[PDB]
DNA sequence: CCCCC
């Protein structure tokens, strides 16, 4: 009876091939979920399958044309569509997944539970995932070179390992990192690490993203962090020299949100979902065209202080402040990682520091303070306290501090308090942030404001 | 004879396929009508409804081929288009059709006679669709602080719920809403939480709908709002800093008609129905580069005042004029919400407010006083109106108010507007608003205005 | 349909635009809410627009399309409240135009003596409300079309110029 | 379609 039919029918049964919501197959071949869109995999499943069947089913398999039938009595089989990558805390290899709460490593059906349809690219090989190694004490080493652990780096040290384990998370970062360091600090040498270590859950992106509007039209640079973990954008074109295009606020918080909008060539799905750590390596610090309190929530800063030089450079080395420790450069380190020398090592490392900053729930917080742009706002927070109604009987003093009531509200006018804040900063070096502050919150009745500052009261 | 089209004709019988007015094939599938222009799913049909036909016909369904050659008989014989969407209270999902007016939900045939062609995406449950559960408080305590139940905040909240009631019609809607607040006020949850509530018929699109040409060319950001009963547009690039690209109001009267134009890659259908209340999450006021009564009636706006803040950060809060109330984050509200907690209770909630606000007629109504960019103009109400032929005796005091007698009607001088006007507001704030008004109103016979200012009867 | 004043201030070739593009065999066309011309500051009306929008031709790429020629039947009628004057005057717009005179008022009771008295109307009546309620019935719509169908056969056809009509085209 | 413009 439509022997064929049969075919597909038990290769259905089998749970093998899925539809999800984008429209793509999935099928499970050689322990992992896989697809791929310009070309489906369904024929590839069949024959590798066709050891799970009958002695007269699989002699059918052999030919491409009865292959191409069972194909599309799968497809026509396939109705409902199912959701995928909803586990944030499974690691996905070649051959497995890897549990980080536990530490366990799944194959068989016990992987394929858990509809990861991304993965590291490479296989799981737990001979070499262990904690005493050679090539752990030189990784240790070269760790505690690039961050030192002393007192006065223990809070940059512990956000490094937050932030560097937070790329094995399958969850949506509420916070861009920037590594921001002087030359040959060990920046990119972290990044080649981390690449070497998640294999093809990494992906490095242009400054387009940060600096262009996402939607325009096709756009693969922000198409391809779809499920991605780890995101890295490079080079940042310092904006001290005139004409450089400044940050995008918006933009900004657009990455930060858990889809965003933009599609590839030649295709309609203009949604992806965002799991990727955005991590940006600058000399440079960052410069925002606005600023405000919701930018200021998602922005955190790594600093890299350790230099790696040549024997004829350490002396000048010596004299900059840039840099707490100078070190002798090691010409074969970078062709040692591009070897994928330290892949295990840096994986259970970084297990290790998921493990430890896992606390329930691992969030990213912003450094407001490393960004020198961020300042004046700070201070000026720390200045003024907007007028409630509990400053209305102190008005017995303000009319001598220079307060003038109106509409049962205590308001300083424009003239006292440019005079008032004159005394916190200089005219020159805050003239454009005091005259940005002044307008967005000037009121009008003659101009007044609502602040009174805390040394008054 | 002929078995293949007797099978066709059967099926076409059954009336499980349709033509739409576009052209699209609808399918009645798993207790659903389905379209798929880039995927059509006749196949899938014959397949699956192989099982109502005789028992000859169907063993012949078996074959891809014979399911092919029904497929063409099928789609030749469709001529006639039908009409589909056409009832606004009914709430589509994956096994059937609820009942807004009444609350029974229909499954089979019954759901059926509404060609609902488009759905949640996931099984309605009759178990949780409760008015009292352990969530529900829950999602109660959520909604409360976002948005209290205070007088002052009385009729903003009402406002808040209408809007997201209107979520539920299947029908088009004459004003775009604005999700106004500063930083971490909850406007994200909202969305987060009606996106887990309505699934499928919630989209997101790129601002480029609010400030590009909606003709250009292929355009998935606009197709992918056929249908779509809410659209949410969310970080808007606001202008404390000028040099962005302003709102085209041609766009936002584009967006408030039955029909949209724009069409999908590798498909011919530019037109797309609109059923979506919009929805733009902002922390700064929109601005527009025309003013016009024709805009200023399809603008509302709701206020987010209260901040979710780390205990470090509360006391700073405290004494910002932008919230009313300081409340305590809680890290796991957000992996809550995307596990779809509360998709059941908060689609009680919404069918609940849809109740109480649609009295037989349900409008949006818009709130043109919250716009600062409209302030100026709404103020010329009561600024000055047009003389009629009425105010002939009334210049036997005009001349004495400054006013001279011309052509029997009340009419002003430059100079005397601007000294007038003068009196209502200074210049100093809106001057550049008084000389647009004097250029939009000049008259010339030596230019004149035949303005009359209601204090001046 | 109805057009806008967007055609009469705005070039046709520029970019995407569906509104040149949805004349084609459309049979009439009229620009109504005119940007009252008496707004100094604001861009004049331009007669080289009026001049090419009456070829028998109209050059504008359709949306989504790839012909940038299409068939012109409509009817052109702008209707305003203010006299037009053109940006440049030359014999083009001297001899392409027209204008129809309406001096009926329709007004309320209330301002009735207030409006009565304006030089402007020279007959004024009361305010029919249910009228806009006929209008949406379509039951003065095969009544319309007798009308429109003896008004064409006894007119005849062609339209003249006004040059007169038009306070501008006077020096 | 994208590119191109
Ligand atoms: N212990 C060490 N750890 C890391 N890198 C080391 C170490 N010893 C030597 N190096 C080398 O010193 C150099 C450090 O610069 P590298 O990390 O490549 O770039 P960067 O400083 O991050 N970026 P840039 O400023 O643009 O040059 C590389 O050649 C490293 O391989
Ligand atoms: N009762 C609560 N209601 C709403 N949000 C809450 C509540 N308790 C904690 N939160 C959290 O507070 C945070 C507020 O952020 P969010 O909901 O995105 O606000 P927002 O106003 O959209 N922020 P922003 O884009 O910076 O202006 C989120 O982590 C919420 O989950
Ligand atoms: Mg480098
Ligand atoms: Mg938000």
């Amino acid at each position: 009876g439509n022997k064929l039919f049969n075919i597909a029918q038990r290769i259905l049964d089998t749970n093998s091939v899925l539809l999800t919501e984008r429209g793509d197959h999935i099928v499970w071949i050689n322990n992992s979920w896989k697809f791929n869109s310009e070309e489906p995999l369904i024929t590839k499943l069949i024959l590798s399958i066709r050891h799970q069947l009958p002695k007269e089913y699989s002699s059918e398999l052999l030919c491409p044309r009865k292959r191409k039938t069972v194909e599309a009595n799968i497809r026509d089989m396939l109705v409902d569509s199912v959701e995928t990558d909803t586990y944030p805390d499974k690691l996905p290899f070649k051959n497995g997944v890897l549990d980080l709460v536990d530490g366990m490593f799944y194959s068989g059906d016990d992987a394929k539970k858990y509809t990861c349809t991304v993965s590291t690219g490479f296989k799981f090989d737990d001979t070499k995932f262990v904690e005493d190694s050679p090539e752990m004490e030189e990784l240790m080493n070269i760790i505690n070179d690039i961050q030192p652990l002393t007192d006065e780096n223990k809070k940059n040290r512990e956000l490094y390992e937050k932030t560097l384990s937070s790329c094995l998370c399958g969850a949506t970062k509420g916070c861009l990192t920037f590594f921001f360091g002087e030359t040959a600090t060990g920046k990119s040498t972290t990044k080649r690490l981390l690449k070497s270590a998640i294999g093809d859950l990494f992906v490095e992106t242009g400054q387009t993203i940060l600096t262009d509007v996402l939607d325009k039209g096709p756009n693969p640079f922000i198409a391809n962090m779809h499920l991605k973990r780890s995101v890295f954008c490079s080079e940042l074109p310092d904006f001290a020299c005139s004409g450089s295009k400044k940050i995008r606020s918006d933009n900004i918080k657009k990455l930060t949100e858990p889809c965003v909008i933009g599609r590839p060539c030649f295709s309609n799905k203009i949604n992806n979902r965002n799991h990727a750590t955005i991590i940006i390596d600058t000399n440079y610090k960052p410069v925002f065209d606005r600023i405000d309190n919701a930018l200021m929530r998602r922005i955190a800063v790594v600093r890299f202080r350790t230099h790696f030089s040549q024997p004829s450079g350490r002396e000048a080395a010596e004299n900059n402040d840039a840099y707490d420790k100078v070190k002798l450069l090691d010409e074969g380190l970078d062709g040692k990682i591009q070897n994928n020398r330290y892949r295990f090592a840096f994986l259970y490392l970084l297990v290790k520091w998921y493990k430890k900053y896992h606390i329930p729930i691992m969030k990213l917080y912003p450094t407001p303070e490393e960004i020198p742009d961020f300042a004046f706002y700070l201070k000026i927070g720390t200045l003024l306290v907007s007028s409630s109604v509990k400053h209305i009987p102190l008005m017995t003093d303000l009319s001598k501090k220079g307060y003038i009531l109106y509409d049962n509200v205590v308001t300083l006018p424009l003239t006292t308090f440019q005079q008032k804040i004159s005394k916190y900063f200089n005219s020159r070096l805050f003239g454009h942030d005091i005259e940005s502050f002044i307008n967005r919150h000037k009121k009008f009745a003659d101009e007044y404001l609502q602040y009174i500052f805390i040394e008054d009261i």
